[PDB]
This record gives structure tokens, sequence and C-alpha cells, in this order.
């Protein structure tokens, strides 16, 4: 099995403990490290930090300390929003453009392959021929790749794609059958399946629906939607289930009522570290837990939730990823990603059980090491 | 620097191409996006179209595009006049009921801060102790946004406020260095410098003086307000220059009497997108150039002017814009303000110079991107 770990960028200018930078990862944890995240300037793959290079190498070095791992740059995410994109894939040259910028990219900075994260194609503003654009793009991704391969004698540029989990963004965006065939693997964003924007109570990543689901509601869970896919066209051995190290937040209407589903107003607390309504890092979960939140477990959907007050988090622990671990394994996917590793108790000074938490039950449980 | 853009909540009900909402902002083109504008309603902030709530969030929404854009939603304006502030601000309770509503109002429909446009404190009605009271909701307004900061582990609220370009105005409304230090930005109005109120013609925002002025008349160019502002206790940093998107329009007494100072006898015809005599977006200017309109330049105030038969406009093009611009950042001011982005050629259509053609010209020149 895989285990692709998410890195950001960002993470180094959290406050105090908070700051993450990619010596603070243990090379040994995971497969496969993701590089969160590059640019586009001109139709070309671009830095977006002041020390991103500085960075990358220190990234890169990892593979000083475990030559099993490899690293993916990944371009994109939700705040890159989909206009550089659409405008990337809208012509054969611009597509060049880029596919010849990110070669050289990667392979200068010592990465072993790009993943994508447009997010989305055909949604957030993106027009309804970029759906098969994105497929183009990818199959000339990988013939591009085959064919530096052969030119450069190394081995193949990988190309990856983090994926919509929810339905109408991924029926208006994949040609699953075919965009299956050429990329390498398939990372599926099985997380933000409930959050504030919604106006109840809900959790993060539930394995299976809550029991009085029905209809599209059905749909916000991790076996729904890697079903999906699978049933779809994506093979499963290429279908990577996401896992967040990190919870989502809501302010209750009344704090009597604080089961799934209760009401909620306004867009969430925000953490001392993350600083951003409506989530919370592992980390910062365990010092809400310590201070005496009531803690749940939602056995329909094998995850926990906590209240305390009239805050209320949906999130994930332990024992909901050893849960969803052996899910997924008895399902025969090809393994997990985590967004993101920066997110985990990384010193272990918050949680008390021990460094990288929810990391180490995954590369426990997949058998990574 | 910064490029800080307005954007107006009435240019949806513009006909054909002209109607624009958020969705058609390019949210890389610029730092700050200012919403103009919210009302007020016993002595607390409201929105003033049916559609606002959903535009709200169309427009805070763009911050999910560009991770470095923030927001600001603006109150007042011209139409508003004097009354409403001048009860506000009145006492230290309505004060604090606007505050507070404020505060509520930015966080829950997704702001970073508050734009103050009163047009003007001690002026328009307003009586002679606002210019003092305009200070004292400034310094209380920021005080309550660094606190709410600090409670919600947020980025702080930002207090910004468009001010006058007219000496005259200028003097009666604002207690420069005092008001200087609790702002975070000032936002200065050096557009409308001439219109056809004064019977001749004049450019809109001429950097500077015309050769012939030596009275007031000699007050009305950027070059000399700008300066007034910073020499009378304003930190250049904190000072932003207003830009023009639009041009004033104005009749001829005698058609070949066309140059600067030329008598006139009224506004201009409405646009036919714009829909208000005396102004020209700058796309309808563009299709008024191509109508048999003569273009000259005013080389002393650096800016255009155009004239067809009996119709004179006084204007801002890409060269005026990259000039003031140019000194702009020579003068160490903090940035440059649009006035208004959906006037710009934001569909690219009239003026075959891209998209965004003015607000590209100071991205590019202040290096936004
Ligand atoms: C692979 C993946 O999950 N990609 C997306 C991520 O971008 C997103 O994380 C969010 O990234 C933003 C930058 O694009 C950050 O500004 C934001 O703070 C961060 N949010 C969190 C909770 O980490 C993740 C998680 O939502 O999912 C995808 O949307
Ligand atoms: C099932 C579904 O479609 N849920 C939507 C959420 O995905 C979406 O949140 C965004 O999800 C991305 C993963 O696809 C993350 O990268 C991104 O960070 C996250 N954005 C936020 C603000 O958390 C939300 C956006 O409002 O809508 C749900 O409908
Ligand atoms: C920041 C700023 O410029 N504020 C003022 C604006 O209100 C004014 O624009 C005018 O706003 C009116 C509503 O208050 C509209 O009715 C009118 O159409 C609009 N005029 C234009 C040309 O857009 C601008 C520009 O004059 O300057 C200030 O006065
Ligand atoms: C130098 C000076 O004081 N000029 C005055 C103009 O500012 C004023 O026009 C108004 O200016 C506001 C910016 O301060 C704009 O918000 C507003 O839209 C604009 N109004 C119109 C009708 O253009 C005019 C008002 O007649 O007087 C000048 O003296
Ligand atoms: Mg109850
Ligand atoms: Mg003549």
């Amino acid at each position: 099995y895989n285990l692709i770990c998410y890195f950001t960028n960002w993470a180094q200018y959290r406050p105090g403990l908070g700051s993450f930078k990619p010596d603070d990862i243990n090379p040994c944890l995971c497969t496969h490290l993701i590089y969160a995240f590059a640019g586009m300037q001109n139709n070309e793959i671009t830095t977006i930090e002041w020390n991103d290079v500085t960075l990358y190498k220190a990234f890169n070095d990892l593979k000083n300390r475990n030559s099993k791992l490899k690293t993916l740059l990944a371009i994109g995410g939700w705040n890159f929003g989909t206009a550089p994109f659409t405008t990337m894939v809208s012509t054969s040259q611009n597509r060049q453009t880029f596919i010849t910028s990110v070669i050289k990219f990667l392979r200068q900075y010592g990465f072993d392959g790009l993943d994508l994260d447009w997010e989305y194609p055909g949604s957030r503003g993106s027009p309804p021929q970029d759906k098969h654009l994105f497929t183009v793009l990818v199959k000339e991704m990988r013939e591009a790749f085959e064919q530096e391969a052969i030119e450069s004698n190394r081995p193949r540029l990988m190309v990856t794609a983090a994926v919509a989990g929810g339905i109408s963004n991924i029926q208006a965006g994949y040609e699953i059958p075919e965009l299956s065939k050429y990329l390498d693997f398939i990372h599926v964003m099985t997380y933000d399946l409930h959050g504030s924007w919604e106006g109840y109570t809900g959790e993060n990543s539930p394995l299976y629906k809550y029991p009085t689901e029905t209809g599209s509601n059905a749909y916000l869970n991790v076996d729904y939607v890697m079903n999906y896919w699978k049933n779809n066209g994506a093979p499963a051995e290429k279908l990577i289930v996401g896992f967040p190290e990190y919870g989502h937040t809501f302010i209750l209407r009344n704090p009597s009522d604080n089961g799934i589903g209760a009401p909620t107003s306004g867009d969430g607390p925000a953490g001392p570290y993350t600083r951003q309504a409506g989530f919370w890092a592992y980390y910062e979960i365990c010092t809400f837990l310590r201070s005496g939140a009531t803690e749940v477990w939602d056995a329909s959907q094998e995850v926990p939730y906590a209240y305390k007050a009239n805050e209320w988090l949906g999130y994930d622990n332990i024992k909901s990823f050893s849960v969803k671990a052996q899910w997924l394994k008895q399902n025969n996917f090809g393994g997990a990603m985590i967004w993101a590793i920066d997110l985990d108790d990384f010193t272990g000074s918050f949680c008390d059980q021990g460094k990288f938490p929810l990391t180490s039950t995954l590369n426990k449980a997949l058998g990574i090491s």
C-alpha cells in the first residue's frame, strides 16, 4: 500500500510550535511526499513562496534517509481557483508550454512527479469543455512523461491528480474511464464532506452515511465516494483514500442541541496556530479535548465528535484512522493520503500520543515500515 | 504596493455587455476589493440591494481564488449624503451601535474590513463638530477591531476611508495627523477634479496643473492633492492615489473652441450602458473614440481628452495611468485605488486592449502579480 503525505509550504509561518518545515518530517512515515503548492504564470509552473527552492531541497533531501521515498510537486489547490487552468488547457500550444515547463521544473528541483490539484474542471467558473480538456491535458502529460523518460534515460515522472469528493463536482469534472488510464494515482479528497457552510453539524470524513440520510445527503461519506470512483471506471489499485488530520468546527445555536445535524451559526471558531475560522489541526483538537470537551463516538459513521459549551467539532482520531485504514485495505484500494502532515502532532507535545500519532497509525496499519 | 479596486452593486443592472457581477472580476488583478455600498438603518450597517447577500458571497468567494486577496465593505458614497453619518457619530452610544453592527456584519458575510466613504464630514449639511467626531469614530473602530482579532484568533479587520480631493472639503472634514494614525489606508479621491458643474472643460484627474492656472484652480490636480495630504500629516505609505476608470463629459458652447478651459453648457449625454449624464465608462469611451472623435494629449497634465462635434471628454487611458503609476511609485505612496473595476473594459470587447486594460496597466506597473 502507499501512504501519500501532503506538506504545505505556508505551515512555516504558523506561530510558535506550529511552525513546520520539511526537516520536521520523519522520512520513514510515508511512501510518497507531496509538496503543496506550486503556482502558474504565463502557462508555466512556478514557485509561490520566497524560499520554495530551499524547501524543495530540504524536502527532496529526505530521500537521503529513505531510499524508497518518492516526492511529487502539487500544482493548484483550493485557493488557486480555476481561471489559470482553464486558460492553460484551452489550446494545444498552452498545454505544451505548461507540460514542457513542468518537465524542466520537476527534473531541476528533484521531484519524481506532478500532482494536479485543479479544484475543479467544470466547476467554480470553469466552463463545461474543461471536463474533456482535463482528460486531454492528463493524456498529453502522461505521453510527454513517457517520452522524457526515453529522452533522459531516467525512470518516468509520475502524473497524479487530487480529485473531488463531491458527486456534483465529480460529474461536472472527470471522464473517469479515460482519465484513469493515464493517471498513475487518483487522490480522492474524501474530506470536507460536512462543515459550517451547511448550517448544521456533521462529520468531516465519515466512513458511512448517517442512518437517516437519504438521497444526495447519503453521498457524503468515504464509502460512497470511493465506490463511486471505482464503479465509474477507476481501478481500485489506483484509488487513494483521503484522510484529514484536521477537523471542522461549528458554533451551536443552542448548546443543548449537540448531536449530528444540530443547527449551527456562523463560520466556526479559529485555533491559535492555524488561525482560520472553521477548522483545527489535530494538535489543536487535542488541546480542546484535554480541557474537558465531551467526546462522543459516532458509531454509525466510525468517527468521533466533541463539544464544549456552544463549540462543536467533527474530526478524526487514532480509532477512526484505524477503522478507515482497515476498510480501505479490505476494499483493495491502493492506499491512503493525508491532508496534511503539518497538522498532525508532529512534536508529540500536544496529544501525549507520541510523535505524528495520526500518520503513525496509518504507517502501522498499511505496513509501510 | 497595494491595488485597491472598487466594485459597485448597481453595475449588475446595466444592459447586455455592461452587466457586471463579482464573478466577472479577475481575482488576481488587485490586492484589495471594496464592495460599494452598504447602507445604514438605526445606526447599524445594512444591505441596500435585493440580492446583496448573494453578491456578498460571490464577492468574498473571490478570496478562494487568490490567497493574497482581501475584501472590504464600503459604507456611504456620494448619493448617501451625510445625515445618517452625523446622527451615528453624534453620541458614543450610536457609535458603539454602529461598530458592533459592523463587526457582526463583516464576520457574518466574509469581509476583511470596512471602508468609510462619508462625503463629507463637515460639508454637505454635516456640522463642524463632525470633523473631530469622525476621528473619534475611526479611533473607536480601530480599537474594537484590534480587540476582536485577539479574541477570535484571526487576522484583524481593517478600517480604511475614502477622503476628499477638494481642498475646502479636506480642511472642513479631516484631522489629518490623528486620523492618519488610526486608519489602515487613506483612499484619496483624486478624481472629479473638474466637471461640467464648473461651466468649462477640464480634466477628471490631471497629474499636474495647467500652465495658465494660478488661483484655486491650481489645487485641482493629483500632484497638489496628494502632497497636501502628505505634508499635512499623512504618511506616504498609507496614502492611496485615486485612479478613475471613467471620464467626464461636457457639451461645448462653441464646437470650434474645444481645448482645456473651453466654455460648456452642461453634462454630456448618458452612455448606453452606464446611463448617467456627465460621465462615460472607459469601455464607452473606446466606442466614442471609434465614432469620429478627435483625441488630444494634454501634455502639461499627462492626460488625454477627446471631442466630437459639441461633445467633450476629459478622461484617462493606458498612457495616463502609466505616467501616474510611475509618479506614485517615485513618491513612495502606498499604491493606487480604482473607481471602479466595472467601468474598465472587462470583456475586452470595446477597446482592443485586452480584458481589464486600465486595471491590468496598474497591476503591471505596481508589480502586483
Ligand atoms: C489535496 C488537497 O486536499 N487540496 C485542497 C487543499 O487546498 C485544502 O487545504 C486548504 O488549502 C488552502 C490553499 O489552497 C489553504 O489556504 C487552507 O488553509 C487549507 N485548508 C485546510 C483545512 O487545511 C484541503 C483541505 O480543505 O483540501 C483541498 O481543498
Ligand atoms: C461534498 C462537497 O462537495 N463538499 C464541498 C467541500 O468540498 C468544499 O470545501 C472545499 O473542499 C475541497 C476538497 O474538494 C478543499 O480543498 C477545500 O479546502 C474546501 N474548502 C473549504 C472552505 O473548506 C465546500 C466549500 O464551501 O463546499 C462543500 O459543498
Ligand atoms: C470611493 C468613491 O469614489 N466614492 C464616491 C462614489 O460614490 C462616486 O461614484 C458615484 O456613486 C454614485 C452613488 O453614490 C452613483 O450614483 C454614480 O453613478 C457614481 N459615479 C461614477 C462615475 O461611478 C465616485 C465617482 O464620482 O466618487 C465618489 O464620489
Ligand atoms: C475639487 C473638488 O472638490 N471637486 C468637487 C467634486 O469632487 C464633486 O464631485 C463628486 O466628487 C466625489 C468624490 O469626492 C464623487 O464621489 C461624486 O460622484 C462626485 N459627484 C459628481 C456629480 O460628479 C462636485 C459635485 O458637483 O463638486 C466639485 O466641487
Ligand atoms: Mg440535546
Ligand atoms: Mg479651435
